[PDB]
């Protein structure tokens, strides 16, 4: 249950990198389980949006093995979408 | 594309901006403020706005002429639920 959306995506994103570090080699097929851990670690609106769903389409798009820095990088600045649904 | 912490950002800026337009009376504008910051920067619902809590942090803390003090104070609070 977060009690603000803006510390919910910095939450978000920051638990998505490093449970992608975990990951090294593979990181591209693991950015949904990291997102899904990181929704259920800092909170979301909607559970079916997660903590910042922008950021998951992003890395989904951009995450190549080997690559997670400059994918995060990028990635970690765009837009979430609505919260909401 | 919208950004909840953009969002947030655009709130409290835009409502620190309104206010300073209302020197000495700023209390009775904190909520006039809030709706013109919801109507810039967008919301998620609009009958919460763009950082709920901020306003509420806001109409707490914002006394005359001591405007910048409270957004200082207020302006990194938890907004709260955005949708409802």
């Amino acid at each position: 249950g977060p009690a603000d959306c803006c510390r919910m995506k910095e939450c978000c994103t920051d638990r998505v990198n490093e449970c992608l570090q975990r990951y090294s080699g593979r990181e591209d097929k693991f950015v949904s389980f990291c997102y899904q851990e990181a929704t259920v670690t800092c909170g979301s609106f909607n559970e079916i949006v997660g903590c910042c769903y922008g950021y998951q389409m992003c890395m989904i798009r951009v995450v190549k093995p080997n690559s997670l820095s400059g994918a995060h990088e990028a990635c970690k600045t765009v837009s979430c979408g609505n919260p909401c649904a």
